[PDB]
């Protein structure tokens, strides 16, 4: 035993879905208003999941990217995948399908770990209901969780079940 176990996870999805303010709510405690693209950042946090001390290594990645050389070569060190779209963007929904053939090729496999997260549940303007997101994500084999990163609903839960992924695969 030489220190913690490391997990390395990736948040990917649309534009304005809103990977980034679900990474500072879990790492700063904190909710961002103003809406700032990302190209691509990383942050670390340790915590203790199921009685064992983590590092989690998080890569917050853009939502609006033509293809990229480096975009896979970043990609493809993920070793579990947060899949994040808007309950109110039927748009960021249908495009969850591109995210998994994305993942499915850099990494070369049809077993990933993944979970699926339905961020923005705060909003009145639901457009995607709960048993459509609940029937894709039981065709894929994965986790569904709701989310919000201004109430904090499910941010912990959504990250920390991506941990449990990687490890019953591992395992
Ligand atoms: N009401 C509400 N607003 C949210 C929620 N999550 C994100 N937002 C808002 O949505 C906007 C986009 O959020 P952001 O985290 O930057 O999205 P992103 O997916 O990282 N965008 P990009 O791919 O361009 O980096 C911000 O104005 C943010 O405050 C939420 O759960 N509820
Ligand atoms: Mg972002």
């Amino acid at each position: 035993f030489q220190g913690m176990t490391e997990y390395k996870l990736v948040v990917v999805g649309a534009g304005g879905v809103g990977k980034s303010a679900l990474t500072i709510q879990l790492i700063q405690n904190h909710f961002v208003d103003e809406y700032d693209p990302t190209i691509e950042d990383s942050y670390r946090k340790q915590v203790v999941i199921d009685g064992e001390t983590c590092l989690l290594d998080i890569l917050d990645t853009a939502g609006h990217e033509e293809y990229s050389a480096m975009r896979d070569q970043y990609m493809r060190t993920g070793e579990g995948f947060l899949c994040v779209f808007a309950i109110n963007n039927t748009k960021s929904f249908e495009d969850i399908h591109h995210y998994r053939e994305q993942i499915k090729r850099v990494k070369d496999s049809e077993d990933v770990p993944m979970v699926l997260v339905g961020n923005k549940c705060d909003l009145p303007s639901r457009t995607v209901d709960t048993k459509q997101a609940q029937d894709l994500a039981r065709s894929y084999g994965i986790p569904f969780i709701e989310t919000s990163a201004k109430t904090r609903q499910g941010v912990d839960d959504a990250f920390y079940t991506l941990v449990r992924e990687i490890r019953k695969h591992k395992e």
